[PDB]
C-alpha cells in the first residue's frame, strides 16, 4: 500500500533560484511590486520629452486619418437604432452561414426582404448577439434580448427592405473574412500578407485554437498547426525568423487537460506534441510562439520551454518564441529565468512582451477561490509602468533575446522606441500589433520615411465559427475604457491626456501601487460584514510543497472519534475508520454511542439549557468567530482529514472547510443582526447530518443551533465521525461548553434515539428524503410542553436538471456538465442528475461529453491529479451500480470511463453518462456519478420544464442559453430552490447562494440564508432586509370581503398580514465579479388549512393568502359557511378537501386546536404521500393574543438564483474599472 500523500503533488523538477523568485512573486501586494518596476522604467528628461513628442506625433496622424467604421455609416444611413444595427448583423451572420451565393441572394431577394425572415432562418438569429453588439455599440451586454432583437429586424427590413439587408450582408462579410481575420484559411491569409510584407511588416498566424475539451478536439488542433506551419514554411521560402512569417500556438488547444494537476499527463503527452510543431518550425527555419494564457498557467508553461530549448533536437534554431504578460506580478521574474534560459541554451528566444487578455477572469477566479491576492495589478496604469519596466530589461540582453514589443498604445510604443536608442537593425528587436487593429499605428512606424522599425502582425485565421467563439475577449482587448484605442477614438480625450508618462504619474501617487479602490480583495467580498474565507493555491509550488508535508503528517495521526457527553468521553463499541479508495488505510478509529448513552446526553443538554441560553447573543457568535479562526488555521490538517475519511479531492476539501468557516461567520454575523432577550431558545437539538459534507453541514447545523442559544446533540454520519469529532473539539476550544455541544457517534439508531428523547426540543436534518420521513412520523407523535410542534429542517435530496440550448455554448456546457456531475463521485446533494440537450445540438455535444468524460482521473484522492475519488461505502457503490446495469438491461446507451486496477482496494463506481428516452425513465435520486442525458425540442420546453418539475424534488437548476426569452420562461416556471444561468449547479456558497429546495428536497428554511436562526428560537427575529412593499391582491380582496361580511376584526389582522409579509422581496447579495446572485421570497404553494373555528380559519386563510399561496381547507372542519360568496378572485386560490392525500401535494400547513387535536392532524399529516410539510399549529386562544400565532417566515419560499454574467467571455461592469 501507498504511503499517503508520497506522491501528492512533486514538481516537474526542482525549483531552481530563478524559478522559485517567480513563484515568489505570484501574488504580492501591489503596492510591494511598484517601486522596482517604476525604477527600472525611468528615463532621462530628455528621453521623456523626446517620447512625448514621438507619441503626439503618432496620436495626431492617427486621429487625422480616422474615419467612421463601416458599421457606424451603416447605422447612419438607414437611421439604424443600435438594437437595429446589432440584429441587422445577426442576419447577415446567419444569411453567410448558407455557403452558396447565389442561393442566399435568392433568400433575401424572394424571402427575407418580402416580410416574414422568420419563416426561414432550431437556431436562434441572435445566439451571437452580445458579440454584435460589441461591436455596433461599443458595450458588452451578456445576455441576448431576442425578443428586441426580433422586433427590431422585423421593424427595420419592414422599413428598409432589400437594400439594408444586402449592406448588411456585405458589411458581416468584411468583417468576418478580412477584418476579424486575415483569411478564412491559411493559404487565403498567407496571400493576403504580401501587400504589408512589401511595406516592411511581418506576420505571425493565431489560428485561433484553444480550450481542447477532448482528445479528439486536441488532435485536430494539432493536425490544424501541423498543416499551417508547412503553408507558412514554403511561403516564408528562406526568409528566416525575422524577415519571414511565423506561427503562434496556445498550449491549451495541444491537450485536453493542460494544468498543473495534471502536470505529469502534460509533460508526458502534450510536450511531445510541441516539440514535433518546433521541429517542423526547424525545418522551415519560421518562428513558432507560444502564446500566454491563464496565469495558473504561466509556471506550468515555463517547465515546456524548459525542456524545448535544452533539447538538442532543436538546436540550431532560434525561432521558438513565448510570450509573457506584463500586467502579471510575475512578469520581470518570468523574464530573468528567460533571459537566463536562453544564455544556457544558446538559443535566442523570441519573446513577446504584451499587456494580458484575461484581466477580468483572473479577478473573478482569485475571488472565487479566496486567495490572498490578484495575479495581476488592478489598476492599468500599472499594468503600463510594468511593460516598460520589463521592456527595459528585454533592450539590456539583445544579444542572448529577440524582444517583441505587442502594443496598440502609442504612448508605450514611442517610450520604448526612445529606450532603445539610435542604434538598430533587423533582428534586434520588433513592434508587434493586431491585424485589423494596429495597421493605422504602424504604418506610421514601419518604413524608412516613419521609424524605420518592424512590425509583425498578430493573424487570426479561420472560419466564421471559430473567429467568433472568443470574439468577445478580443474586442475587449482594445474596447475597454482605460484601453489606448477606445480612448484615441474618444474626442473628450485629449492628446496631452493620451501621451501621460504613467512612470511619473505613477511616482508622483500618494501610495505607490495602491491596489484600485474599486476592486475587492477576496478576503473583503462582503466588506463589514464578515471576512470571507481563504483558500489555497494548488497552481502554487510553494503552497504544494507546504500542503506534502502538512497532508504527510494528517496521515500520521491518531484520529479517534468519541461519545463526548457533558460529562466527558463515554465507553462503547470502538471500529476503525477506513479510507473508501483504499481500505487498507486506517484513518482512524470511532467508538459508538449507546442508545442509552444517547438519551442520557439529551437529558444532560436539557439541564445544561439554560446555562448556555444565558451567555449573550454576541458571546455566541465570539465563539462561532473563534472557531473559524481556528479552522481556517488548521485547513492544512482538515483537508488531509477529509481527503482520507470522505474520499475527496484536495480541492474538494479546500471547499468544504471553507463552507464550515463561512457557516460559522455567517451565522454568528447574522445573530449579531438579530438575536435579542425575547428570542427565546427551543432547548435541546439534535444536529443529524450526512456523510457527503462531513465538515461543512456538519459545522453549520451545530452552529445555527448554538449560536441561537440551544444545547446541541450532534449526530454524524457513520461514515464520516473523525472530521466531525474535530469539529467539534475546535468547537469546543472555541468555547462552546462541553454541556452545550456533545458528540454522540454511531448510525441510524443513535440518530433516532435522539430524535425520540423526550426532551428534544428541535430536529435538524439533512440526509435522505426517506430518513427525513422517518423522523417526520416519530415527531408526529410529539409536543413541546408548550403543546406545540417539534420543529424540523429536514433538508434532503434532488433530482438536479440542466437545460441546454442551442445558443449556449458547448465548451462551457461541457465544463460544467463535468463538474456538475462528477465532482465528488457525484456525491453532492446538488449534483447533475439530468441534462436535457435541444435535439439540435444533442448530438455534438454528447460527442464532446463523451470525449470529456474519458478525460477524467479516479483513484485515491490523496493524489492532485486525480479528478474523482471513490464512493462512499460497498453499499453505495452496489446500489449505484445496480441502476446502472438496470439501465443497461432496458437498452439504454451505457457510458463508461475504465477504472484502474489499483481502484480494486477501494470502492468505486466509473463516471457514468445514461441516455434516457425520457426523464420518467429516472424514478429515484441515484446518489452516484451516474449523469442521465435526454433530448427535447425547442417547441417542448415547457412540457420538459414541466417534466423536471414532476419529479417532486426541488433542489438545483441548471440553465445554459444567451436568450433572454428563455431565461425569463424556464426561471419562472421552474420550482427549485437554487437556480444557475450559464455555470455549474454546484458549490452553493453561504450567504451568496443560499442553500436549499423544495418538494421532496427540503422543508426550510435555507442553510446559509437569512431565515435560518429563526427557525430555531421560539419567536423569530425580523432577519436584515427582510421585508417587501408589495401586497398580495388577493389578500386584499379578501380583507375587503371580510369587512363586507361584518368580520371587522379579521380584516383588520388580514390587512396587517398583507403588509407584514415579505412575499416580493428580491435582493441581489453581494460576491465576486463577473456573477449576480440573486435572494427572491415567492409563495410556497398550496397551503393545507386546518381550522377548528370561523376566526381562526380566516386568519389562517389572510396568513396564507399575504405569502401567496393557494389553500385547501380541510372539509371536516364543517366551516363551508364561513366561507359563503368570495369574490372570484379569493374563490380561484380556495379549495376544500375532505381526502387531504389525494388533493397534495401541499407546501406548508396551519392547523388550530388544543393539544391533542394538533398532535391528531399532525400525525394525520405526516402520513400524507410526498414531500415532508412545514407545520404551524396554535390553539384558537393563541390565535387571538398573538398576530404572530402563525409565523409569515414558514409561508414564503426561497429562492436563489445564481447568474454568471461573464459567460459572454467579459465582464461588463469590469471594463470601467481602470
Ligand atoms: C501581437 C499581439 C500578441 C498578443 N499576444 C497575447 C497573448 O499570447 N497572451 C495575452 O494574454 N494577450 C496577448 N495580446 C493582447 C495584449 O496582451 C493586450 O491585451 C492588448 O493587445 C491590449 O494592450 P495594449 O498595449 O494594446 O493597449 P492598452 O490600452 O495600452 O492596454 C490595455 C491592457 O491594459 C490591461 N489592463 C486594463 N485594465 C487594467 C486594470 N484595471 N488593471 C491592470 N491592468 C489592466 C490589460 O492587459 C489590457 O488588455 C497580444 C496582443 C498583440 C497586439
Ligand atoms: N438538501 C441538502 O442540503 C443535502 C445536503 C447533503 C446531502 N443531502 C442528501 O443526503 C443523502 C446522502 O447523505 P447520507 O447518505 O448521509 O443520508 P442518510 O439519510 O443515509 O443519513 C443521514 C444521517 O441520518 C442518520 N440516520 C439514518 N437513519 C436514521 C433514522 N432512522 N433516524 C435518525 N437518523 C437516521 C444517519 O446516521 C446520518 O447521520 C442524499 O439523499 C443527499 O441528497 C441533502
Ligand atoms: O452546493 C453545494 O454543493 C454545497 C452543499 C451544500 O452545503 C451547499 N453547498
Ligand atoms: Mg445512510
Amino acid at each position: 500500500a501507498p504511503a499517503p500523500f508520497a506522491d501528492f503533488a512533486p514538481p516537474v523538477r526542482p525549483q531552481s533560484t530563478l524559478r522559485r523568485a517567480i513563484t515568489a512573486a505570484y501574488r504580492r501586494p501591489e503596492t510591494e511590486c511598484l517601486p522596482p518596476l517604476v525604477e527600472a522604467a525611468t528615463q532621462s528628461k530628455e528621453i521623456r520629452d523626446a517620447a512625448a513628442s514621438t507619441a503626439r506625433k503618432l496620436i495626431e496622424a492617427l486621429r487625422g486619418k480616422h474615419s467612421g467604421s463601416g458599421v457606424e455609416g451603416l447605422v447612419q444611413e438607414y437611421s439604424l437604432s443600435s438594437q437595429e444595427g446589432v440584429a441587422l448583423m445577426c442576419l447577415a451572420e446567419a444569411l453567410l452561414r448558407i455557403p452558396d451565393t447565389a442561393t442566399r441572394d435568392a433568400l433575401i431577394r424572394d424571402k427575407i426582404a418580402d416580410g416574414n425572415w422568420k419563416s426561414h432562418l432550431s437556431r436562434s438569429l441572435f445566439v451571437n448577439a452580445a458579440t454584435w453588439g460589441l461591436v455596433v455599440t461599443g458595450k458588452l451586454t451578456s445576455t441576448v434580448n431576442d425578443r428586441s432583437l426580433a422586433a427590431a429586424l422585423t421593424r427595420l427590413i419592414s422599413r428598409c427592405g432589400e437594400p439594408v439587408i444586402r449592406r448588411g450582408v456585405d458589411m458581416a462579410m468584411r468583417m468576418m473574412g478580412e477584418q476579424f481575420v486575415t483569411g478564412e484559411t491559411i493559404r487565403e491569409a498567407l496571400k493576403r500578407s504580401k501587400e504589408l510584407e512589401e511595406k516592411g511588416f511581418s506576420y505571425s498566424y493565431d489560428m485561433l485554437g484553444e480550450a481542447a475539451t477532448t482528445a479528439a478536439d486536441a488532435e485536430r488542433y494539432y493536425r490544424d498547426y501541423e498543416s499551417a506551419i508547412h503553408a507558412i514554411g514554403k511561403a516564408s521560402a528562406g526568409r528566416g525568423i525575422y524577415e519571414g512569417p511565423g506561427i503562434s500556438i496556445k498550449l491549451s488547444a495541444l491537450h485536453p487537460r493542460y494544468s498543473r494537476a495534471q502536470a505529469a499527463r502534460v509533460m508526458g503527452e502534450l510536450l511531445p506534441r510541441v516539440k514535433a510543431l518546433a521541429l517542423l518550425a526547424k525545418n522551415y527555419d519560421i518562428g513558432l510562439n507560444i502564446d500566454a494564457e491563464e496565469a495558473d498557467r504561466l509556471e506550468l508553461s515555463l517547465d515546456l520551454l524548459e525542456v524545448l530549448c535544452l533539447d538538442g533536437d532543436l538546436s540550431g534554431w532560434n525561432g521558438m518564441g513565448f510570450v509573457v504578460q506584463a500586467y502579471g506580478k510575475r512578469c520581470p521574474f518570468v523574464l530573468d529565468f528567460i533571459i537566463d534560459l536562453a544564455r544556457r541554451s544558446g538559443r535566442r528566444i523570441m519573446v513577446r512582451l504584451v499587456k494580458g487578455a484575461y484581466w477580468d477572469a483572473e479577478i473573478k477566479r482569485a475571488q472565487l477561490d479566496g486567495l490572498a491576492d490578484f495575479p495581476v495589478f488592478t489598476r492599468k496604469i500599472h499594468t503600463d509602468v510594468s511593460y516598460i519596466a520589463c521592456a527595459a530589461k528585454l533592450l539590456a540582453a539583445t544579444d542572448v533575446v529577440f524582444p517583441q514589443f505587442a502594443t496598440h498604445n502609442a504612448q508605450t510604443l514611442a517610450a520604448i522606441y526612445h529606450m532603445a536608442g539610435k542604434d538598430f537593425h533587423v533582428g534586434k528587436y520588433e513592434f508587434q500589433c493586431l491585424h485589423g487593429m494596429g495597421e493605422p499605428l504602424y504604418e506610421e512606424v514601419v518604413g524608412r520615411g516613419k521609424l524605420d522599425r518592424p512590425c509583425r502582425i498578430y493573424a487570426p485565421v479561420g472560419t466564421h465559427e471559430t473567429l467568433l467563439a472568443y470574439l468577445v475577449r478580443r474586442l475587449l482587448e482594445n474596447g475597454a475604457n482605460s484601453s489606448f484605442v477606445h480612448r484615441i477614438n474618444d474626442p473628450k480625450v485629449s492628446i496631452d491626456e493620451l501621451i501621460a508618462d504613467p512612470v511619473e504619474v505613477v511616482r508622483a501617487m500618494p501610495v505607490v501601487g495602491a491596489k484600485h479602490d474599486r476592486i475587492a480583495l477576496p478576503a473583503e467580498l462582503f466588506g463589514d460584514a464578515r471576512t470571507n474565507s481563504a483558500g489555497l493555491d494548488l497552481s502554487n509550488e510553494e503552497t504544494l510543497a507546504s500542503l506534502t508535508e502538512a497532508l504527510r503528517e494528517s496521515a500520521a495521526m491518531k484520529w479517534t472519534a468519541l461519545p463526548q457527553l457533558a460529562t466527558g468521553p463515554a465507553a462503547g463499541e470502538t471500529r476503525t475508520v477506513l479510507n473508501p479508495g483504499d481500505h487498507r488505510d486506517v484513518v482512524g478509529s470511532v467508538t459508538e454511542t449507546s442508545e442509552e448513552d444517547a438519551r442520557r446526553a439529551v437529558r444532560l443538554a436539557a439541564d445544561a439549557a439554560p446555562d448556555w441560553a444565558a451567555v449573550p447573543p454576541s458571546e455566541r457568535a465570539a465563539c462561532l468567530d473563534r472557531a473559524a479562526e481556528l479552522m481556517q488555521a488548521r485547513m492544512p490538517t482538515l483537508l488531509g482529514l477529509i481527503i482520507r475519511e470522505a474520499g475527496k479531492s484536495a480541492l474538494n476539501a479546500i471547499a468544504e472547510v471553507r463552507e464550515a468557516i463561512d457557516f460559522l461567520r455567517y451565522y454568528a454575523e447574522q445573530t449579531r443582526r438579530t438575536l435579542g432577550p425575547g428570542h427565546g431558545p427551543l432547548g435541546p437539538i439534535v444536529c443529524i447530518s450526512p456523510w457527503n459534507f462531513p465538515l461543512a453541514i456538519f459545522t453549520g447545523q451545530i452552529a445555527a443551533a448554538l449560536v441561537a442559544g440551544n444545547p446541541v446533540l450532534a449526530k454524524p454520519a457513520e461514515e464520516t465521525p473523525l472530521i466531525a469529532a474535530e469539529g467539534v473539539r475546535i468547537l469546543r476550544e472555541a468555547g462552546i461548553p462541553a454541556s452545550a455541544l456533545q458528540l454522540l457517534p454511531g448510525d441510524g439508531r443513535v440518530g433516532a434515539a435522539l430524535v425520540a428523547a423526550a426532551e428534544t426540543a428541535g430536529v435538524m436534518f439533512t440526509g435522505s428524503t426517506e430518513v427525513a420521513r422517518l423522523i417526520q412520523a416519530q415527531l408526529a407523535d410529539r409536543l413541546s410542553p408548550a403543546g406545540r410542534p417539534i420543529p424540523l429542517i429536514a433538508e434532503t435530496g434532488g433530482q438536479n436538471a440542466m437545460i441546454v440550448d442551442s445558443s449556449a455554448l458547448a465548451e462551457q456546457v461541457v465544463g460544467d456538465v463535468i463538474t456538475s456531475a462528477f465532482d465528488s463521485a457525484g456525491q453532492r446533494c446538488s449534483a447533475l442528475r439530468v441534462l436535457c440537450l435541444q435535439e439540435d445540438v444533442a448530438d455534438r455535444i454528447l460527442t464532446m461529453l463523451k470525449g470529456a468524460l474519458h478525460e477524467l482521473h479516479i483513484g485515491r484522492t490523496d493524489r492532485l491529479s486525480v479528478d474523482v475519488g471513490p464512493v462512499i461505502t460497498s453499499e453505495a457503490k452496489d446500489n449505484i451500480e445496480k441502476h446502472i446495469e438496470r439501465m443497461r438491461g432496458l437498452g439504454r446507451k451505457v457510458e463508461q470511463i475504465g477504472l484502474a486496477s489499483e481502484t480494486g482496494v477501494g470502492t468505486f463506481v466509473p463516471p457514468t453518462i445514461i441516455e434516457l428516452e425520457k426523464l420518467s425513465d429516472l424514478q429515484r435520486e441515484v446518489f452516484g456519478p451516474v449523469l442521465h442525458v435526454i433530448r427535447y425540442r425547442r417547441d417542448d420546453l415547457d412540457r420538459l420544464v414541466d417534466d423536471v418539475n414532476a419529479t417532486g424534488y426541488g433542489l438545483t437548476f441548471g440553465l445554459h442559453t444567451r436568450l433572454d426569452e428563455t431565461i425569463a420562461h424556464v426561471t419562472s416556471r421552474i420550482k427549485a430552490g437554487n437556480l444557475y444561468i450559464n455555470r455549474n449547479i454546484i458549490g452553493a456558497v453561504v450567504g451568496v447562494q443560499p442553500f436549499g429546495g423544495r418538494g421532496l428536497s427540503g422543508t426550510g428554511p435555507k442553510a446559509g440564508g437569512p431565515l435560518y436562526l429563526g427557525r430555531l428560537v421560539t419567536t423569530a427575529p425580523v432577519p436584515p432586509q427582510h421585508s417587501s412593499v408589495h401586497t398580495d391582491p388577493v389578500l386584499l380582496d379578501f380583507a375587503k370581503w371580510l369587512d363586507g361580511k361584518g368580520a371587522r376584526a379579521e380584516a383588520e389582522a388580514a390587512r396587517n398580514a398583507g403588509s407584514s409579509s415579505a412575499l416580493g422581496l428580491d435582493l441581489e447579495l453581494p460576491g465576486p465579479v463577473g456573477e449576480r446572485n440573486l435572494y427572491t421570497l415567492h409563495a410556497r404553494g398550496r397551503i393545507l388549512l386546518v381550522p377548528a373555528t370561523e376566526s381562526g380559519l380566516y386568519h389562517q386563510l389572510a396568513a396564507a393568502l399575504a405569502t401567496g399561496n393557494s389553500v385547501a381547507i380541510d372539509a371536516a372542519s364543517g366551516l363551508q359557511a364561513s366561507l359563503k360568496n368570495l369574490p372570484q378572485t379569493v374563490g380561484l386560490r380556495v379549495s376544500w378537501s375532505k381526502d387531504w392525500a389525494a388533493d397534495g401535494p401541499f407546501a406548508g400547513a396551519l392547523v388550530e386546536g388544543d393539544a391533542e387535536r394538533i398532535r391528531a392532524v399532525n400525525k394525520a399529516i405526516a402520513a400524507l404521500p410526498g414531500p415532508l410539510l412545514l407545520v404551524q399549529a396554535a390553539s384558537s386562544g393563541e390565535i387571538a393574543r398573538n398576530p404572530d400565532a402563525y409565523c409569515l417566515n414558514w409561508l414564503v419560499e426561497e429562492v436563489s438564483a445564481s447568474i454568471n454574467t461573464a459567460a459572454a467571455g467579459g465582464n461588463a461592469s469590469l471594463m470601467a474599472i481602470g
